[PDB]
């Protein structure tokens, strides 16, 4: 299968666990393109993959805030063909946060909303990624099995 992974992240964690699905996925055979989403345009972009992923680290206070650079994809969302493609989505967050990883939850909604097919529940890292690598591994691993 081919991936498209697109991570937004401000200090490298949603970033960290963007390498580490793609190693993941890469090792089970999968073709995985992985984008910043600083780096991307929206118009069409999930065009030829059979799995879509979307990492984005959560801002904000008492306001979910999606990480600055995946600002303009989810603003364009609705181009990227995700009607009837298969997604997931992940991202790192603060479990002391009102809304840990609200940034998932904002963007697995839009995702329901333009009929994307949402494979599997989203991956919220609380904290330091790195300490989370075997739920990130298991993630991709049940990703794959779901798709
Ligand atoms: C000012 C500020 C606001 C934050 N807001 C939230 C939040 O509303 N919910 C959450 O789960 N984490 C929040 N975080 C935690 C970050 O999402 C977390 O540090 C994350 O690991 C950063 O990921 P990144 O390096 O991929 O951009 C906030 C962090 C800061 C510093």
């Amino acid at each position: 299968p081919k991936a498209l992974i697109v991570y937004g992240s401000t200090t490298g964690n949603t970033e960290y666990t963007a390498e580490t699905i793609a190693r993941e996925l890469a090792d089970a055979g999968y073709e995985v393109d992985s984008r910043d989403a600083a780096s991307v345009e929206a118009g069409g972009l999930f065009e030829g993959f059979d799995l879509v992923l979307l990492g984005c680290s959560t801002w904000g206070d008492d306001s979910i805030e999606l990480q600055d650079d995946f600002i303009p994809l989810f603003d364009s969302l609705e181009e990227t063909g995700a009607q009837g493609r298969k997604v997931a989505c992940f991202g790192c967050g603060a479990s002391s946060y009102e809304y840990f990883c609200g940034a998932v939850d904002a963007i697995e909604e839009k995702l329901k909303n333009l009929g994307a097919e949402i494979v599997q529940d989203g991956l919220r890292i609380d904290g330091d990624p790195r300490a989370a690598r075997d739920d990130i591994v298991g993630w991709a691993h049940d990703v794959r099995g779901a798709i």
